[PDB]
């Protein structure tokens, strides 16, 4: 039994930006009320998690990150109602709460219990479960999952189907859930349309699969590491354009492919100059365009208002619109029904030992995801 | 018996920037093929005609502004089928080809043949119809109202209902339609939200009266002119704010007061301040802000995409969203079933000889709308 009482075990500790991860024992605190505590069995590693390493996320240091996985409840605190011992779980980066303004509202699901805005790195109580070589670490959006253990707020974890592979549903925790989201959800790309999608990793080739499914006519992928091509294409893309290649802005170039101006445009790389290419390569009049790469930490874009007087949406999200809890359960169970695949985002499957080689795979422009597996 | 003749008529012709109009002589050409030559009985002074004189919005000069009017058909030329000579109608400064992908597309307005995105201040056949000192002179927005007699495209022209008074409906070609659609079609306002409404002008009131029209629970008036309040409140404002008031920035204001910031917010005055201003005091999970105002030529706004990346949305319109000559007749058709009201929108009525001391009324801060009557 260890119900009750402090678990030692392993987790990646990042102790300053621009180091890698650092494997060793941690102790890991028994739930208090209304907490999980979580027996990590895969994990994901997301670009969001190289951007807390290189310091264009900001979040407090030390700490452990991870927030795209699932696991196996080992505990549960005092008045937890929604989850037992031994179920399935996806962590939730973003909570659900269900009491909150924007938990109520029909189409919001940025919930005011978020630790993303303004993170503190710790539980909803303002403390940490975790320790290390006698100092407090940090968590990590409500969720650190770089840990065999972890605990999270009861409002920042779903329960999943008993049945399912928990080392390919971890990327309903992020990347597919955020990229399929972000078209069929915030964006509602519809039949027929041209989409453009800006970066093919894990989350654009995800944008991509919804926009297939939305039964988009043209999907074009926009990336300058050629090699994300195939890929892309096998899982949707009609055509991939490598903005090198051209001595015109990419906006000019998707301009003058779709004929005027693209039906909706997404910005899955993070970076402020595509966000602004993005905008511009959506029609005029009518476009939508959807930012989803999380941009670096305090710096502003510049942009013509008038790219927006003349009709065009921008909008992003978080989690491709979902409300977490409400959704991932459900996202589950319609990959056990075939609805999508997961398996083309998988290139690459390492022990959690393997984590710094992993992120290098990421770094190197190899791999869409690694899953690191307990 | 002026078919087919040049006619000689008065005009206001703006030969420089920052000068007063100079009302003199023109020669107005006859119709070519497609051409509908107006009379004009009424126009109204739009601040975006003001920006031309400020320099702040681009067209070629010499020209004969003039956008939001109401006229009398004098002669049409070959091959004209939707107006008659004798017929009312609107001028349509964002005009309706019919043909364009836009004017095919259920949501788009900004058709393709617009002379607002790069203005050349021509007929769409390059050329120009107005002669002065023996001169051409630009025309303005496929439009130039402030003229006796002006010739528009037929794609820039709507018949209106035969019985409509024209010294109202005339505010129907641009202020009210833009300011009403702005929140019922392109916001598309909800019952029982809160509003946020910068700038009480003209255009302004109007966003109140749609936003009213559709339910809103809460609007607030935002103008830095507090003599703009009472208005404001008369068609819709359930209170007024002076940002010069608070030692704090008014997104912050409004943030507080609306329990963690507004369904709907509108930025109706034309600066880029106000326009990241109006984005930042919207919800920012699931609040709309819409850019009403034009912005001052060539320059750039600076923001954080972090405030869209959180599930806010910005977007943008011109003339309200409305298929112009779909539109037009509609909106006439439901003043005369008195569906809104005009009159609050007119503060000033002058001859148009007075357009000058009609200017000086908009610029002291004085006036709302002044309609001006040949
Ligand atoms: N909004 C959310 O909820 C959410 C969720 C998941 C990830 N993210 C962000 O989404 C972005 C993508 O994440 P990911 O798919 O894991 O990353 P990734 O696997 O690194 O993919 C990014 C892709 O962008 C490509 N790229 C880089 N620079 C350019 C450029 N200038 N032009 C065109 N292509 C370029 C790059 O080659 C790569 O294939 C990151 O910013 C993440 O932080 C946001
Ligand atoms: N999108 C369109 O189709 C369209 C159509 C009509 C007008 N416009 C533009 O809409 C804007 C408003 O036009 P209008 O109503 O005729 O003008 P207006 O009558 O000048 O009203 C603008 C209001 O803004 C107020 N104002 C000025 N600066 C500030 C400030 N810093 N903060 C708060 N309030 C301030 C001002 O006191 C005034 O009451 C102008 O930029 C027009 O060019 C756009
Ligand atoms: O990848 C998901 C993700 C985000 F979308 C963020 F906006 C963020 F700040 C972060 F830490 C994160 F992990
Ligand atoms: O007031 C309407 C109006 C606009 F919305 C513009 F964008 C523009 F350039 C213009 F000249 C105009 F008159
Ligand atoms: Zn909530
Ligand atoms: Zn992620
Ligand atoms: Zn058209
Ligand atoms: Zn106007």
């Amino acid at each position: 039994s260890t119900a009750g009482k402090v678990i030692k075990c392993k987790a990646a500790v990042l102790w300053e930006e621009k180091k890698p991860f650092s494997i060793e024992e941690v102790e890991v605190a028994p739930p208090k009320a209304h907490e999980v505590r979580i027996k990590m069995v895969a994990t994901g590693i997301c670009r969001s998690d190289d951007q807390v390493v290189s310091g264009t996320l900001v979040t407090p240091l030390p700490v452990i990150a991870g927030h795209e996985a699932a696991g196996i409840v080992e505990s549960i605190g005092e008045g937890v109602t929604t989850v037992r011992p031994g179920d399935k779980v996806i962590p939730l980066f973003t909570p659900q709460c269900g009491k909150c303004r924007v938990c109520k509202h029909p189409e919001g699901n940025f919930c005011l219990k978020n630790d993303l805005s303004m993170p503190r790195g710790t539980m909803q109580d303002g403390t940490s479960r975790f320790t290390c070589r006698g100092k407090p670490i940090h968590h990590f959006l409500g969720t650190s999952t770089f840990s065999q253990y972890t605990v999270v707020d009861e409002i920042s974890v779903a329960k999943i189907d008993a049945a399912s592979p928990l080392e390919k549903v971890c990327l309903i925790g992020c990347g597919f859930s955020t990229g399929y989201g972000s078209a069929v959800k915030v964006a509602k790309v519809t039949q027929g349309s041209t989409c453009a999608v800006f970066g093919l990793g894990g989350v654009g080739l995800s944008v991509i699969m919804g926009c297939k499914a939305a039964g988009a006519a043209r999907i074009i992928g926009v990336d300058i590491n050629k090699d994300k091509f195939a890929k892309a294409k096998e899982v949707g893309a009609t055509e991939c354009v490598n903005p090198q290649d051209y001595k015109k802005p990419i906006q000019e170039v998707l301009t003058e492919m779709s004929n005027g101006g693209v039906d909706f445009s997404f910005e899955v790389i993070g970076r402020l100059d595509t966000m602004v290419t993005a905008l511009s390569c959506c029609q005029e009049a009518y476009g939508v365009s959807v930012i989803v790469g999380v941009p670096p930490d305090s710096q502003n874009l510049s942009m013509n208002p008038m790219l927006l007087l003349s009709g065009r949406t921008w909008k992003g999200a978080i989690f491709g619109g979902f409300k977490s809890k409400d959704s991932v359960p459900k996202l589950v169970a319609d990959f056990m029904a075939k609805k999508f695949a997961l398996d083309p985002l998988i290139t690459h499957v390492l022990p959690f030992e393997k984590i710094n080689e992993g992120f290098d795979l990421l770094r190197s422009g190899e791999s869409i995801r690694t899953i690191l597996t307990f």
